[PDB]
């Protein structure tokens, strides 16, 4: 997966 600390908006 992709979870980055600014998901969905960065």
């Amino acid at each position: 997966g992709f979870r980055s600390p600014c998901a969905p908006f960065c």
